DNA sequence: AGGGTTTTT
């Protein structure tokens, strides 16, 4: 045992503390109460039976509605701007199968329906079901939710929905994504949402009564949330026997779904995009002669394969595929030379080419704009080159989507980003390089990594889907067949690779008590020891008790839209006042950071973000400065230079934004809040006292803790509190900084790619941990009295110094279990308060001279 | 000295 610095705080301030906390004890109507008593005394049947009496709203029927948009409906069908609508609309696949997909689902609760792109199954389904309800004189009965993996999916979706059945956004058709919504109307109606959203309402509707059929689309993608969500339905369609629910897939392990819903029918929609040629290594090479040159394992691969096509190829060019840089992206020139070479041959048309993430995108584009072979330097201004990456500007401009100046060929250079979330429409020519980066999370370790990996086949076939959408098509990929014979159908499913705390914590109010039980029901069960680990975290932070049952405060957290970690920090700074900076951390750890990372401009982010972290020596702090800073741009009429000359996605900030308003709201509902504003004054009478900010943050991020040790930019010789060394991550506003007020940092994503980073970081003090953590103890080692915190820091603390925080935090213990039983914003002049003040004093005696 | 990608009444 090593010992840290001394944290014994002066006896002024050691009484008044001690006053404070003897005036809080002797102090002496709770709806939260009840319904957590309730929850706890419920069995899953009788919470059925509750939930069907209190979502009862579609067992009333409104027959002059449904006389009135009957006759509605026949008539518009008469009218000029329909049937053409409706004869572009039987052109589609998915409409000749309008009458078998009727009665499918007229005789069974599931069924399924597999096509891909161009199918048109997710514009034409819900419109079959509906019009014909509307049709049998049912309108008012039938209420259509369909679900979509992505947000911008969902409103062009419902936006083309609408077109089609000449309406604006609202009528028939709706969406309904996080904090943005044009609501259909309420019955005979179709909603595209998010499958996040439809989750969230399950908390208030837990055997979906409010919707009449539910369709789930894209599930093949196996998000978490589908595959969380066709588990809930196991649970729920047997106590809904007249809800009907439609699966949608792609022809991507489509019998996986059929065989989980026990055999259910499954049609096959036809798709419509244009051919497009697949071409392999060996083919690229026969038709460019690159020639190459500035474990294996390689050749057990590829040796087996040159020879059962001896008689295809040339001798040269099978020589090169024995070459291990041959595939994938190693030799950046090589891809530099097909995009010259489509350039010359090969009419006109886009080209995407997909790498596996910024460092090589950005190896290519320097490549393509600074050539140094003369080949390159024709083309250099015949090209216009567009970088796509979810860090970059590139896709929330106008540019990259549009049609390239004459006598220019538009190249973009991408990650996967380009392969679902984002569509660019005059791509002719797809070069694939098979490599793509994913994070793969070892239990054993507890070490999550970064590493390239080769792409799977349903990868493959989406990229070339991609080519089909204009006009016929190319797609080079840059590997021997060989190496796709070796790669898996699909991507392991997203919920294997997850953090599970958050479900864990959602299906108790559900009334779904044991996670090991449920989750092993799923398409893919999780490994269970991450489930252990998930429970163990959430009564770490005390949502759940030992026996492993809901506290009120985990109630509260479950109920919040944000991973449980950051919900209690939230309520914390709600207690706290400090409710501002620290939703602003919050959000942003729960969504994204809001600055760009543009090409070449690396060294001056770094700058930026120096300068708007106000030398805190914080990520986190970074952030809400930075929204500090965005609204006096708006108040000032000066906001996109702001936002041009700091590197920041504005769209990013507003939506930023929303979410701190939503968490105000949802803490002044349930009644922790004075003020639904984030700004309010009462709310952050102590947003400005550094200390105190930091205090919050690391009861949030606990117990992520790291200690320093090292200096000189500089070098440092850190190690996380599990004793692996780590550095920050370069991109965080403390790599290389030297001179730390203290040696203590908390992280919320510790991540290995050539080291093992801290992706974000915060300084924090000895004192703030040690009130706000666990594993406290006060003794004597030496012969020097210390007090630790989770048993793995020592400090130097004298014991009268010891005694009151031990007793402090006792009492911090009480008023937070009572403040999440009887729910109260604390007021200004009572006994809870002069807690806090005593918590306060402590802390500011940490703040800079 | 480095950043695959989604998303939450
Ligand atoms: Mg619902």
């Amino acid at each position: 045992i090593r010992l840290g610095c001394n944290v014994s705080a002066p006896s002024g301030v050691l009484e008044r503390v001690k006053e404070l906390m003897e005036d809080y004890s002797r102090a002496p109507d709770a709806k939260f109460q009840q319904q957590f008593r309730h929850l706890l005394s419920v069995n899953f049947e009788e919470f059925v039976a509750e939930t069907k009496e209190r979502n009862a709203d579609l067992d009333w029927v409104n027959p002059k509605l449904d006389e009135r948009l009957q006759l509605e409906l026949g008539q518009r069908q008469l009218e000029e701007n329909a049937k053409k609508r409706l004869e572009a609309r039987k052109k589609l696949p998915t409409m000749k199968y309008a009458d078998d997909i009727i009665q499918a689902v007229r005789e069974n609760q599931v069924i399924l329906i597999v096509g891909s792109t161009g199918c048109g199954k997710t514009t034409q389904v819900p419109q079959i079901l509906l019009d014909d309800a509307i049709s049998r004189g049912c309108a008012s009965s039938c209420r259509i939710i369909c679900t979509q993996p992505r947000r911008i999916s969902a409103i062009a979706i419902a936006e083309w929905v609408s077109y089609e059945r000449c309406e604006s956004l609202g009528n028939s058709v709706g969406y309904q994504i996080r904090l943005e919504s044009r609501k259909a109307r309420e019955r005979a109606s179709i909603t595209y949402c998010t499958t996040g959203v439809l989750l969230q309402q399950l908390q208030s509707d837990p055997l979906m009564h409010n919707l009449s059929v539910l369709i789930l689309d894209e599930i093949h993608e196996r998000s978490v949330e589908t595959d969380l969500l066709m588990g809930l339905l196991k649970v729920i369609l047997p106590h809904r026997p007249d809800l009907k629910v439609i699966l949608m897939s792609a022809t991507v392990r489509e019998q996986d779904f059929c065989d989980y819903f026990n055999n259910c029918p499954m049609f096959r929609i036809e798709g419509v995009m244009f051919p497009v040629k697949m071409l392999y290594l060996e083919d690229v090479l026969s038709k460019t002669n690159y020639e190459f040159q500035k474990r294996m394992k390689h050749e057990a691969m590829i040796e087996p394969y040159l020879r059962r096509i001896r008689n295809s190829y040339d001798s040269r060019v099978l020589d090169k595929l024995r070459l291990p840089e041959s595939e994938g992206c190693e030799d950046i020139d090589f891809i530099a030379d097909l995009v010259y070479y489509i350039c010359e041959n090969e009419p006109e048309g886009a080209i995407l080419v997909f790498l596996p993430g910024y460092d090589k995108i950005s190896q290519l584009y320097n490549i393509l704009d600074k050539p140094k072979t003369s080949k390159g330097q024709r083309w250099r201004d015949h090209m216009a080159v567009f970088p796509l990456h979810s860090l970059m500007q590139s896709g929330e401009q106008q540019a990259v989507f549009r049609r390239p100046p004459a006598g220019q060929r538009k190249v973009i250079i991408s990650t996967i980003i380009a392969e679902t979330s984002v569509t660019i429409d005059d791509v002719v020519y797809v070069i694939n390089s098979g490599r793509t980066k994913a994070t793969n999370y070892d239990i054993e370790t507890n070490i999550q990594s970064l590493d390239e990996v080769w792409v799977t086949k349903a990868n493959t076939q989406q990229r070339r889907g991609r080519a089909g959408r204009v006009r016929p098509g190319i797609c080079y990929n840059l590997f021997s067949r060989a190496r796709e014979d070796r790669m898996d159908d699909i991507p392991t499913p997203e919920i294997l690779r997850s953090k599970l705390e958050s479900i864990i914590l959602s299906l108790k109010l559900l009334h779904i008590d044991d996670p090991y039980r449920f989750l092993q029901t799923l398409i893919n069960a999780p490994n269970p020891e991450a489930i252990k680990m998930g429970v163990e975290l959430l009564k770490r932070i005390e949502a759940l008790d030992q026996t492993g049952t809901l506290t009120p405060l985990g109630m509260h957290l479950a109920k919040l839209p944000i991973d449980p970690q950051m919900g209690k920090m939230i309520l914390m700074s709600a207690l706290f006042c400090c409710l501002d900076p620290i939703t602003s951390a919050a959000a942003a750890l729960s969504f994204k950071s809001p600055f760009y990372s543009p090409l070449g401009k690396e060294s001056r982010v770094d700058e930026i973000k120096r300068r708007m972290a106000r030398n805190m020596r914080s990520d986190h702090l970074m952030v809400h400065n930075t929204i500090i800073a965005y609204r006096d741009s708006r108040y000032s009429h000066a906001e996109r230079d702001f936002c041009y000359k700091n590197f920041l996605s504005s769209m990013t900030l507003q939506q930023l934004e929303r979410m701190k308003n939503q968490f105000s709201e949802l803490l002044y509902n349930y009644k922790f809040l004075a003020s639904s504003n984030c700004k309010d004054a009462a709310s952050n009478k102590n947003s400005e006292k550094i200390p105190l900010l930091r205090a919050i943050i690391g009861a949030g991020l606990y117990p992520n803790m790291a200690h320093l040790r090292k200096s000189r930019r500089a070098i440092h010789t850190m190690a996380t509190d599990d004793g692996r060394r780590v550095n920050f991550h370069p991109s965080s506003v403390n790599s290389g900084e030297s001179g730390f007020d203290s040696a203590y940092f908390v992280y919320f994503q510790r991540q290995k790619s050539t080291d093992l980073f801290l992706l974000d970081s915060t300084m924090v003090f000895p004192m703030a941990l040690i009130i706000f953590g666990d594993g406290v103890e006060a003794g004597v080692t030496q012969n020097t009295p210390y007090l630790c915190v989770a048993k793995t820091y020592y400090f130097k603390c004298n014991r009268e110094t010891a005694d009151v925080v031990i007793q402090l935090r006792s009492n911090l213990e009480k008023l937070l279990l009572k403040k999440a039983l009887y729910p109260a914003p604390i007021e200004e002049n009572g006994y809870e308060k002069q807690l806090i003040k005593a918590i306060e004093l402590l802390l500011s005696l940490d703040e800079r001279l």
